[PDB]
């Protein structure tokens, strides 16, 4: 689809067999999801954004369906205000910025 | 133009007479520029991102040219590692997400 920016670009995603709302964030290198139980092994990791660094659990090669489009990649789970779909998954579904 | 997301979508902006590199961020409600001495009246405010909140100064009606596209709106100045162009200015240059 073509998504305008008058509102936050929120879409539904399916991850771990569960549906959630996530923000398509081109300013995010990675995908950060709110705390949840995800099947698979995880490595502790630290990432930083505007207000600082947080600790996250890194899950690799996790299938994520974004608006019906499939991606299989790394997702970080940790304390976040909102589910963020970053560049690592946006590139898999062929998302581009246009103006 | 069409910007792919293989790399951070960084473009040149012009603000306050200066040229800077800034990240096009669809996940940002506001525009945050790195600490600069912009003249004008400002109001204090706190914005949060991943990790927490930072104090910034809010300037209104600031002319910003993005990739040769003119826009004008609120710009927050504060200690950010990178300049961030948020939706408040992206909508003005007709930017859309497409996949
Ligand atoms: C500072 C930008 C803007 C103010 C802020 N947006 C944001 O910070 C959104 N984009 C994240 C991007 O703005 C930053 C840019 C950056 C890059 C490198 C170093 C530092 C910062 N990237 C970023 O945080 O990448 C992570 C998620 C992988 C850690 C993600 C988000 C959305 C809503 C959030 C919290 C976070 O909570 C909602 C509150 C509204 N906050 C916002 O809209």
């Amino acid at each position: 689809p073509q998504i305008t920016l008058w509102k936050r670009p929120l879409v539904t995603i399916r991850i771990g067999g569960q549906l959630k709302e996530a923000l398509l964030d081109t300013g995010a290198d990675d995908t950060v999801i709110e705390e949840m139980n995800l099947p698979g092994k995880w490595k502790p990791k630290m990432i930083g954004g505007i207000g600082g660094f947080i600790k996250v659990r890194q899950y690799d090669q996790i299938p994520v369906e974004i608006a019906g489009h499939k991606a299989i990649g790394t997702v970080l789970v940790g304390p976040t205000p909102v589910n963020i779909i970053g560049r690592n998954l946006l590139t898999q579904i062929g998302a581009t910025l246009n103006f």
